[PDB]
């Protein structure tokens, strides 16, 4: 039971697991090592010695000491790479495929040894190509290597039953198939990893998001005031504004109803709102809306904070910034929202949840549930992977960065919206974290030290070392209190740091084995704690030396550990998570108007509705209400002067030419005669091998004789 839960899921149906022999343990170390050095690309022999020593030692940790890769990439690090720099570095990625790889090892050998104990369409075909979409684009396996969703696209277009595809075997000159289709089984679990891979990767860049900051000069929690455009129709749908304390609760809403364009009376509007920042004294303006109604909105915004030289003690202007909605959008229909709130507007609701991502995109992301982060836009082909493989990225994906800053047990016994994430943390699962949650419940006290973990056994040996580490307390203000707690430093090594401390303060040599006697070493934390030459003392210690001391007298080797103490001795629990990643450009246009580069982009013929005139230009309208700016000497006008009205009627629909975009100002210019908007604007290869040009010719009489039919 003392196993991590998800080993624990992993593991469940396999049988006689533990029992590999040395041969079969020596057989698993050369062949993984051999299918990471794949991707790995050496040269030569490259002293594999070292790299298969270090799988040897990762597969150790793994299969007998029963560490998660987590624990293991951040506290056995120096282990798992080269003693030299660059030489090589095992990352998140590979120990992942490592443990995969293990699994399927010791079920494939216990399958051995039990031994002992080119496009074909059907009827249905030319129907659902239309030669007009995506699935427009002598195939071999080197290529698939490099468009590995390529062959997905192929096999679910069999699985609805439109094309089959038959082997490459033309070389040729029941038997065959009995022995490719295992072939083409294995193409399908291996395309579908690599494509696991990327759909990992990218989720984890959205992960790895730290809490907005007002101020890059002196960063604290701050007082956020938001606020939405609403369905866009100004004058009217009065604006919802929500503030939140840094503590993240909410305090208050509001609605304003005076419009922002009222060019009558446009100091009502300014008024209102200079109130509710009197109010409020927000910190920073978060916004986010439905249609480009919102840029006007955001432009009005601007201008009227610069008017009213809204500014911080500071000094610098109260930031606007615009906020990905993408999880607002599932909040506002979510039951949790609901039950949180009992009556509250849905624009209430998104504000709410536009401020929280704003605080902690990390947290957001954790307390969706399974269908909602399952169905979430994460690439465009994720549907490809099976609910098994794509809930195995994502549950990787939360695993690693939710272990990159650790969890505040206090917080959790109580904050359940902040607690959700704990079934994340290296060594916890789903019935771990209730099972976690209730005995500290049962406590009815805050946890003093970590040790009291095992005391009151709320926890197991090897389940503790796997989590003590991430888990910490926060210091403030007895004797009980200590300030390793408040830091991420695993229990294992905290006499080292006290060591290391001692070292850095130039003890007498007599004085530490005289403390060791007295069990006294905390107090050398203590003091260099209390003296004020922290750094000048500390940064002069020489990690290399100590560390090569330690592994020559003690074996052990911990460098990159030692590194981890000096760095956080200096100041507990520093942030590591990245920059905040507010929407600029491209992306803005994109959220905001919800039109694909594959409809809207760079001189697309794209079918307008005229909605308004000018002077002597003339306005656009799109699918998505996006405005073009239509000079007259492009639609044949200007040549000669004179107004433009004599040309074209209001109502019509009217084909025209996109010549450019804007997608930060949401602008862009067209053309509208036939000279323009009369043209392959996609088309994939052609090579008469690589593309079938005796099918797209004969195709072309069928194609032509349809309409008749």
């Amino acid at each position: 039971t003392d196993i991590p839960e998800r080993y624990q899921e992993l593991r469940a149906g396999i049988t006689d697991y533990g029992n590999m022999s040395s041969e079969d343990q020596e057989l698993e170390r050369n062949w993984i090592a051999e299918k990471i050095s794949v991707d790995k690309n050496f040269d030569a022999n490259y002293d594999l010695t070292e790299f298969k020593e270090a799988i040897g030692n990762a597969i150790k940790f793994i299969t007998k000491e029963n560490l998660e890769v987590p624990f293991i990439y951040a506290y056995r690090r120096n282990y798992i790479s080269s003693r030299e720099k660059d030489g090589f570095l095992l990352t998140e990625d590979d120990l992942w495929d490592i443990v995969s790889l293990d699994i399927e090892f010791h079920s494939l050998v216990n399958k051995k040894d039990y031994v002992q104990r080119d496009v074909v369409l059907t009827a249905k075909g030319k129907k659902e190509i239309q030669k007009g979409s995506l699935y427009e684009d002598n195939r071999t396996p080197m290529h698939f290597r490099r468009d590995p969703d390529v062959f997905l696209k192929m096999v679910e277009a069999e699985s609805l039953n439109l094309l089959s595809v038959k082997l490459h075997m033309s070389s040729q000159a029941k038997i065959f198939q009995d022995i490719s289709q295992e072939v083409k089984d294995n193409l399908t679990k291996n395309c579908q990893k690599l494509v696991a891979k990327t759909v990992r990767h990218k989720f984890m860049t959205k992960l790895d998001q730290a809490p907005f900051i007002p101020n890059v000069r002196d960063p604290k929690i701050p007082k956020i005031l938001s606020l939405t455009c609403g369905q866009g129709r100004f004058g009217a749908d009065a604006i919802i504004a929500v503030y939140v304390n840094r503590k993240g609760d909410f305090i208050r809403d509001y609605k304003i109803v005076d419009n922002p364009f009222d060019k009558t009376n446009p100091e009502k509007f300014e008024d209102t709102l200079d109130n509710i920042i009197q109010s409020c004294q927000p910190n920073a303006i978060g916004i986010n809306g439905p249609n480009p109604k919102t840029q006007k909105f955001y432009k009005r915004l601007q201008e009227v904070l610069h008017k009213k030289q809204i500014v911080d003690s500071r000094g610098h202007t109260i930031p606007i910034i615009y906020v990905e909605d993408e999880v607002a959008i599932r909040y506002q229909n979510s039951e949790r929202a609901a039950q949180e709130f009992p009556n509250k507007p849905p624009l209430v609701k998104y504000c709410i949840a536009l401020a929280r991502y704003m605080h902690s995109p990390l947290l957001e992301y954790a307390n969706l549930t399974s269908e909602e982060v399952r169905s979430l836009s994460i690439h465009p082909h994720q549907n490809l992977l099976s609910s098994e493989q794509l809930s195995w990225a994502l549950e990787t994906a939360f695993v690693d960065i939710v272990n990159l800053v650790s969890v505040e047990v206090n917080k959790a016994t109580d904050n359940n919206y902040y607690a959700s994430a704990l079934k994340y943390i290296s060594g916890f699962g789903k019935r771990k974290a209730i099972d976690f949650l209730q005995s500290l419940q049962r406590l009815n006290e805050p946890l003093l030290a970590r040790q009291q973990l095992i005391t009151h056994n709320i926890l197991h040996k090897t389940i503790f070392m796997n989590s003590a580490g991430f888990l910490y307390i926060s210091w403030n203000e007895d004797l009980e209190h200590d300030q390793l707690d408040s830091t991420r430093i695993h229990p294992e090594d905290y006499h080292l740091a006290t060591k290391v401390a001692a070292d850095a303060l130039e003890y007498d040599p007599d004085t530490i084995a005289e403390k060791e006697e007295q069990g006294t070493m905390s107090e050398f934390i203590e003091l260099l704690r209390e003296d004020p030459d922290r750094r000048a003392k500390l940064e002069s210690l020489n990690l290399e030396s100590y560390a090569e001391e330690l592994e020559k007298n003690t074996g052990l080797r911990k460098l990159n550990n030692l590194n981890t103490i000096v760095l956080e001795l200096l100041d507990g629990f520093e942030e590591l998570r990245n920059d905040f990643h507010p929407l600029q450009g491209d992306e803005i246009f994109q959220s905001l108007t919800g039109e694909s580069e594959k409809t809207f982009f760079k001189g697309s013929i794209i079918p307008v509705r005229v909605e308004r005139f000018w002077h002597n230009d003339i306005i656009c309208t799109t699918n998505s209400e996006v405005e073009c700016v239509v000079n007259a000497q492009r639609h044949a006008g200007a040549q000669l002067r004179r107004p433009a009205n004599e040309i074209y009627e209001i109502g019509k629909t009217y084909p025209a030419k996109v010549i450019y975009i804007d997608y930060a100002n949401i602008t862009a210019e067209v053309s509208l005669l036939d000279h323009d908007v009369k043209y392959v604007p996609i088309s994939y290869s052609k090579d008469p091998s690589i593309w079938d040009l005796k099918q797209e010719l004969e195709d072309a009489e069928e194609e032509r004789k349809l309409m008749m039919a």
